[PDB]
């Protein structure tokens, strides 16, 4: 079968469980579309009721920040009449406003401005859908694909810069406050049976060191790359290339969402992470199989300095095998970050700068996660991961 008709292998990760992930492979010829702009894309997807098997080919670059006549939309097109960044900055300055959540005129105007952008950039993908990039240059710029449905395949697309024009100031986030934005490249919100393969994720032509700092904190226009929340389950992410971005992948959005326990069954394999700061992934609750991935970065980078790879969150059950990390000077314990409620991690074959390490033992965690992965393809030796991943991961390697 061709790229549009290929399905997830019967043993290829948690996405292969139960009914498996076949996307729109059973589509008739009338439900095979070739799209090259936002209008064609939204028309082919249809609404939530469009559950008929469908195959969508993305040809060329699709900019999501455009109006219905395909005219590019910027800051001034989305801005609410009352919103003014200079007035926003003056109103919520920590020295005069304090550490309380922004409220009043400028925050209400900013929120309305954000909703104007949300309407163009966020699109929902209906059940039984395959979205694949045509050739080696298929790109989605500015969009946020949201998957709340079952049985979806997304492959061979470069997703760039899911950019929020109106970041919100949150003085209570962390120790010194932080600027927060709303859009990811892909948001899995309760979606099941999903395969994300051979895609590339980056911040395009607007990386984070092109943003100024306000209140001593970077004015952050980005959020996640591939995030999963609210009971998302049975997902395989393979051969993806994540690079030049801060917060990559958050699986499980909150410590109080106890209904995520038993869900968030995700398999990550053969992915490349280059110049990724943190959360790759950060996990709460889920049984996540992480194998044959390659992480490379530098703690002294001037754009995206490495902080940590795996985030061991509340009740997480990460099972990691033969992963390779190349970050000069990093100690074994600092490859991961442990959060309250995180007490277990299984890791075998971890290579840090050419030497075998045990991340779990270095952090005093238990190795008993209560499960062993049953669905997986062949496992590469740690010695061959770097070459395999650099040569095969990312969009444009297939077509
Ligand atoms: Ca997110």
């Amino acid at each position: 079968a061709d790229l549009g008709h290929q399905t997830l292998g019967s043993n290829d990760g948690w996405g292969a469980y139960s009914t498996g992930t076949t996307g729109g492979s059973k589509a008739s010829s009338s439900n095979v579309y070739t799209v090259s702009n936002r209008n064609q894309l939204v028309s082919a997807l249809g609404k939530e009721t469009n559950t008929t098997p469908k195959i969508i080919y993305i040809k060329g670059t699709i900019d999501m920040n455009v109006d219905d006549n395909l005219k590019p939309l910027g800051l001034n097109d989305y801005k609410d009449p009352e919103y003014d960044l200079d007035k926003y900055l003056k109103a919520y300055d920590p020295s005069t406003w304090g550490k309380k959540e922004p409220s009043g005129t400028q925050e209400e105007a900013r929120a309305r401005s954000q909703k104007n952008q949300k309407a163009r950039v966020m699109v929902d993908i209906p059940a039984n859908t395959t979205i694949v990039g045509s050739g080696t240059n298929a790109k989605v710029v500015g969009g946020n694909f949201q998957i709340k449905s079952d049985n979806v395949i997304i492959r061979n697309i470069e997703f760039q810069d899911a950019y929020d024009y109106f970041p919100q100031w949150d003085p209570t986030d962390g120790s010194s406050g932080n600027w927060n934005s709303q859009y990811d490249n892909i948001t899995i919100n309760g979606g099941t049976h999903i395969w994300i393969d051979h895609c590339t994720f980056n911040d395009g032509s607007r990386p984070d060191s092109t943003s100024p700092k306000y209140y001593g904190r970077k004015y952050q226009h980005h959020d996640g790359q591939t995030d999963a929340s609210n009971g998302a389950n049975y997902i395989t992410m393979s051969y993806n290339y994540y690079h030049d971005h801060d917060k990559s992948s958050i699986f499980g959005s909150s410590d109080s969402k106890t209904s995520d326990d038993g869900k968030l069954k995700i398999t990550l394999h053969h992915n490349r992470y280059k110049n990724i700061v943190q959360k790759a992934p950060r996990v709460r609750f889920g049984q996540v199989h992480v194998y044959n991935n390659y992480y490379e970065g530098s703690t002294s980078s001037s754009s995206y300095p490495f902080s940590y790879a795996w985030g061991i969150g509340k009740s997480s059950k990460i099972y990691a095998q033969n992963n390779v990390i190349d970050v000069p000077g990093l100690s074994a314990a600092k490859t991961i970050s442990v959060f309250s409620g995180g007490t277990a991690l299984y890791d075998s074959g971890t290579l840090l700068n050419g030497t075998q390490i045990n991340a779990s033992a270095a952090n005093g965690l238990s190795s008993s996660v209560g499960w062993t992965p049953s669905l997986h393809g062949s496992i590469d030796a740690s010695a061959n991961v770097k070459s395999n991943v650099i040569n095969q991961a990312g969009a444009g390697k297939l077509n």
